[PDB]
Formats: C-alpha cells, structure tokens, sequence
C-alpha cells in the first residue's frame, strides 16, 4: 500500500496541492472521509435544500437543524434522520460549534462561495515572515483564476427582487455613513440571472447553499480537483478517514486509514505508506491528526506550537429588525453579494457580510455575519481517553468580537431608529451569536508549528496546507487566502523538496 504522495482531505489546501503535484508528475492519492457528491437522492437531486433538509444535510446527526439565524422560521421543516455521511458537520466543542464540510471538495461544497482577497496591509500584519509582493503579484491572481471567481452584474443586482435584502441594508448602512462593497463569488452569476428568468434549474434562487448547491456553484470538485484528476496522476478514495500518522523506520510516512460506508459502518482498516505527506484535513482535522500523533508518540518530534493559535476569524452573527416600510423580501438569493466594509485594521474593524434569509416569506429581518479582529486564541489539547482533540476556547473569549460587531451595528441602529432582534438564536435574549464558527483558522500556524511554507517542524517531507496554517484571522472570508497560500507553498515545496 505505497503511493509517492498522499494528501489527507479534499478541501482548498488539499486540492491546490494535489493539482500541482499531479502536474509535476507525482503519483498522488487523496483520502477523503466524506462522499463524492454525485448520486441523485430521493428527490432526484444530489443535495437537499434548506427548506427540505434530510439525512444528506448532516454528518451523523439524528435530527436536522435550522441554518443559524432562521430557527424561528425553519424549525418547522426539521425532522428526525438516520445518522448518515451527510455534507455539513457541526462539530461541537465545549463552548464553540465549528461548521465544516464533509465530502470531495470539503467546505467548498457547503460555503457561500464568497471569494475575497484580504487587505494587503492586514496580510502583512498577520504574516510578517511571508513575502506579500509574491502573494499579491502572483499567487492571489492565480487562485482567482483557478477558482473561477466571477462578479455580479450591477444592473441585474440593482433591479432583481432576489437582492432586495442586500439593497435595504446598503441604504440603512449609508445613513450611518457606512459604505458597502460587492463580494466576488465562485457561484456563476450569469447562471443566477438565468435562474431568475426561469431559464435554468434554480439552486441559489431555490433556497440552496449550506447543504450544497445542485447548480451554479463552482465548488472544488469542478475546479481544482477536476483539474487534478485530469493530470492522470491523481486518485481520490472516499469514505476513507486517516486516524494515525507515523514515520516509518526510514523517513517516510505510514497511515492507518478506516474505510466506512455511508451509514458509518467500519468496512476495513488499511495501511497506506508514502514518501510525501500533505495534510489538508482543515483547521480541525489537520490539527487533530498532529496533536494525536505528538501525544500518542507516533510523531514525537512535533513542537509545542502544534495545536495552538486557533481563532474563529472573529465570526459573530447578529440581526436587525427593519421598519415596516423596509421589507427585505420573501425571495432572497442564497448567495450573498454585498458586504459592509468597516475594516481599517484597528480593534474596531468589522467586515460584515449581508446575509440572506431562507424563510421564504417577509420577516423584515436583516441578517449579518461579522468578521472582527479579536486577539483571543484557543488551543487544541489531545484527550487520550477519548482519542479526540479538544478545543480549549471559552465563550467569554469572543467578548472582543461581540464588542466590535455591536459597536458597528449600534451606529446603524442609531442612524435609523431600529433595534436588534433578540430571539433568532435561542431563548436567552441574545442579539449576537458568539459560539459558532464557519471560518476556523489556526492550530498549525505557519512559521510556528511549521516553517514559512507549511513544512511541519521536526520532520522532512511532512506538510500542512490548509486553514490550520492561518493565525486565527484574515479579516475577510478565508478560502481565497487559503488557496493562494497553498499555491505559494506547494510550488516552493515541489521545487526544493520533490
Ligand atoms: C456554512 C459555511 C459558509 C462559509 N462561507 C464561506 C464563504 O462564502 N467564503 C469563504 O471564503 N469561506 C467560507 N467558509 C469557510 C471555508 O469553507 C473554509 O475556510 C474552507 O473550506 C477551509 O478549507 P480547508 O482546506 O482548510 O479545509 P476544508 O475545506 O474544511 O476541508 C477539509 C476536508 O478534509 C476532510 N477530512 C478531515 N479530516 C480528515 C481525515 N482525518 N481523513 C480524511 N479526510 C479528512 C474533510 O471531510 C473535508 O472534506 C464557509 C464555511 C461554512 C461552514
């Protein structure tokens, strides 16, 4: 069971790495714990929508859940389900719930497709050891092109009922002296226009996104992974989860990999060895594999930085109740297109996505996913008893994030005479959701747990390629940064190590 290169996971870091490895002539095997999402379900579609969730919506849960912010309207469609290898996984830690994708393409399957480059001045602040010129002159443009990032037509956006929710918030923010910015996306906007005209099957305009899009969204399986398979040097094995990693007696790596069926039944456990090992299991997955390896003694030379520096990208969700004369619309595209930019690198910085709501009826609610600058970091500690990495993060650690998000929206509320909603996240009268995360960043920080290109400290031919490399914050939606950084890392690695 030997393969020259093995890539764990099939998310952004993994996809970029596998493509370049394949192009360099290196036979590569990608191991993905989730499924290859290409089989039509009971409704004839691959993915379930947000108004008709079923077992495909969740990674081994016994009941469906409403998208955060829409419980009041979507709980009615929740149903009990059989634990299944679904597409969206809500990982519950002590005081933090991290949402991640499971399947070929990782988070690209369930994300909002928002492709945004971080502010250069901020990138230079968070990663001082990295050459920012190479990043902005070469790697970011490369990522933009490969990801198939596109831009919404302004005339269509301005006239369509599907983005009224966005225009309402723009107007409200404008009164507080705040401006908005268009957010590039991997969802084909031309296709979206055709959806509204009833010319093609709807996806974004049919309340679909978080459990996958049956059309329009150019997830990784269609971009990087498709190209990787096209090299003829890359293979992908699904429902294969790597459990342990060790260094063979000669410098290479051996992995224990469990193969399961969609019901989670263990079919077999196999040994896979390789020369080059790339981890792309995400901020949670890669960090867990390494903290486990260190603490169980299979990779004893890993440093103390492994597991540290985790941050939720300052993720905070909040909502405002609009005046009766400012309805947000019953028809809201599932793909965000506008955001409020109030990020200047200071502590009050906030970059907020104007989030659509799937209710399907007028609620007058404006939803926002704020990205803030909070210095608090958590640490993944290995629990040998349960063989699980535990995230040491407490809810109060998000206080700075809530404070920044509140200060911004308070300005908008003041300028418009509106108030927050306090009932969207539960019965505790909370206006700010502070214990969830869509953008997990850190755990195997670049330059700390690894060198400046992701080479894991203490080992040769061992690499980390994903969100675990980011120092807990990027100030914008993270996948373009993860992709660009991965392009930079693998190119150097192939040149010097391979
Ligand atoms: C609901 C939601 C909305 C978001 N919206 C946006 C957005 O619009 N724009 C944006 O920029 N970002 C967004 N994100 C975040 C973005 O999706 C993630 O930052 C990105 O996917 C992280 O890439 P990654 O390569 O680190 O890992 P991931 O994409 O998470 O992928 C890791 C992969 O490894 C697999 N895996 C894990 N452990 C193992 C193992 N042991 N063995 C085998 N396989 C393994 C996982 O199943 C998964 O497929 C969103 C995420 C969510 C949850």
């Amino acid at each position: 069971g030997y393969v020259p290169a093995v890539v764990i996971g099939t998310g952004y870091g993994a996809a970029v790495s596998a493509l370049r490895l394949g192009e360099a002539g290196v036979q590569t095997l990608m191991l993905e714990m989730g499924q290859l999402w290409n089989q039509p379900g009971p409704d004839g579609n691959i993915f379930c929508g947000m108004l008709n969730p079923d077992k495909r919506s969740s990674w081994f849960k016994n009941r469906t859940e409403a998208p955060l912010g829409s419980f009041l309207w979507l709980d009615v469609v929740n149903r009990n389900i059989d634990p299944y290898a679904g597409v969206l996984d809500r990982v519950n830690y002590d005081q933090m719930s991290v949402y991640v994708g499971r399947g070929v393409g990782g988070g690209s399957l369930v994300n909002g497709g928002m492709a945004v480059e971080p502010k250069r001045s901020y990138f230079e602040e968070i990663l001082p050891r990295v050459d920012s010129s190479e990043m902005y002159d070469r790697y970011f443009p490369r990522a933009n092109s490969m990801l198939r990032v596109n831009h919404i037509d302004t005339k269509w956006f301005e006239d369509t009922e599907w983005y009224k929710f966005a225009r309402v918030s723009r107007e409200q923010a404008g009164k507080a002296g705040l401006g908005t910015v268009f957010v590039p996306n991997v969802y084909d906007f031309g296709y979206m226009q055709r959806e509204a005209a009833g010319e093609v099957p709807k996806s974004a305009l049919a309340t679909e996104v978080i459990y996958g899009n049956n059309h329009g969204k150019q997830s990784l399986d269609k971009t990087y992974l498709a190209a990787a398979l096209g090299t003829g040097k890359v293979t992908i094995q699904t429902l294969h989860q790597v459990k342990t990693i060790r260094q063979t007696k000669d410098g290479g790596y051996a992995l224990t990999v469990e193969q399961k069926d969609t019901d989670g039944k263990l079919l077999a456990t196999k040994e896979i060895s390789c020369r080059y090992l790339f981890l792309g299991a995400g901020s949670l997955g890669s960090t867990e594999l390494l903290v486990r390896a260190r603490d169980t003694g299979t990779l004893p030379n890993l440093n103390s930085e492994v597991g540290a520096g985790w941050g939720p990208n300052g993720n905070i969700m909040t909502a405002r109740a609009n005046h009766m004369w400012n309805p947000t619309g019953a028809h809201q595209s599932s793909i965000p297109a506008l955001g409020i930019d109030a990020w200047d690198n200071s502590d009050s910085s906030v970059f907020a996505e104007i989030a659509p709501m799937p209710a399907g009826l007028e609620t007058w609610v404006s939803l926002y996913l704020a990205i803030t600058k909070n210095p608090q970091r958590g640490t993944f500690v290995y629990d040998a008893a349960t063989d699980r990495a535990k995230l040491n993060w407490t809810r109060d650690q998000n206080a700075p994030a809530v404070n920044a998000a509140k200060a911004l929206f308070d300005r908008i509320n003041k300028a418009n005479g509106t108030i927050y909603r306090y009932d969207l996240f539960g019965t505790q009268l909370k206006a700010f959701a502070d214990d969830f995360c869509y953008h997990p960043l850190g755990g195997c920080v670049l330059g700390k747990a690894t060198d400046d290109y992701g080479r894991v400290a203490g080992y040769k031919n061992l690499y980390v390629t994903d969100g675990s490399l980011i120092p807990g914050s990027v100030g914008v939606n993270p996948f373009v940064t993860i992709t660009a950084l991965a392009e930079r890392n693998v190119e150097r690695i192939i040149k010097q190590d391979v």
